[PDB]
């Protein structure tokens, strides 16, 4: 069951997290160039919304609605993870203006986050970006929901991720 | 008395010393190769530009709405010269190139991203910032290569917020 892009298999490195696992820590970069780790979000449920890029010419409007809905649930932060630099993150149509939606870039630690989460694309045009996934963590960073989207172009099961927080 | 010329101090950001990894190239050296990513997500290396003079315009980020006219004039002038390509190197993803202030309307300027190979380019060129807010970006530099990839001009800009000596870089191609 390789992930595909336009139906074409791509290679991913690392092992995708299982429900019940302790989430791997990270050092991602916020839109003000500071480092973000799991401790930066202590006490909150976290939605890791992992996307190859949030800087596409056309807005992923459905992702904006999901980001808004999840972040409006009790004690929840949505962490939008991608290789996009913080300079681009300040313009993301899916995050701008939304409280408790926080952009977090992989650029400073390279492939570390993606590899730790089994979303490190290593072939084709997306080589060096994250694959598409949604991983929900509880306050103590136990994985309560995890989806590696089989086709990069497809929408995640946002309903399942939201329901995991209810 | 005679006073020895000072070895270049640490690059600064807003006057603040920052740490750089790698060794910045000297004039006369053969340029290190690289695998950078173009606007179409394909790989670019020195072989992509075989036999051309190359300007590597190395920038922490190109993704800003406002920029120096001198930078644009330099990019245009160098790209207009015979057998010359201007390659603008940064960590910005190719997706952001639509917003690159300094390359807007200059179709021959080639954007080349470090994202796929991480710190490899920056470390090979001695511009790998490892401290402060620019940690993981390239420092500011201009490196000019001749048609056989020998370094003919190289400036590691002393202060990130300052402009390179574009006049010197351009004049090296005459």
């Amino acid at each position: 069951s390789k992930v595909t892009l336009g139906g074409n298999p791509i290679d991913l490195a690392g092992t995708f997290p299982a429900v019940g696992a302790q989430a791997a820590d990270f050092k991602l970069v916020g839109k003000d160039l500071a480092d973000l780790s799991l401790a930066s979000f202590a006490g909150k449920r976290k939605v890791l919304n992992i996307v190859p890029s949030l800087d596409t010419p056309t807005c992923a409007t459905s992702t904006r609605k999901f980001n808004e809905a999840a972040s409006s649930l009790d004690n929840t932060v949505v962490i939008v993870v991608s290789a996009d630099l913080p300079f681009a993150a300040t313009r993301f149509c899916t995050t701008e203006g939304l409280a408790n939606v926080v952009t977090a870039s992989t650029f400073r630690t390279g492939r570390a986050f993606a590899n730790a989460y089994g979303v490190d694309v290593t072939s084709g045009p997306l080589n060096g970006l994250t694959a598409r996934a949604v991983v929900v963590l509880d306050a103590q960073d136990k994985v309560i929901h995890a989806e590696l989207v089989g086709e990069i172009k497809d929408e995640p099961n946002y309903d399942a991720a939201l329901a995991a927080l209810k």
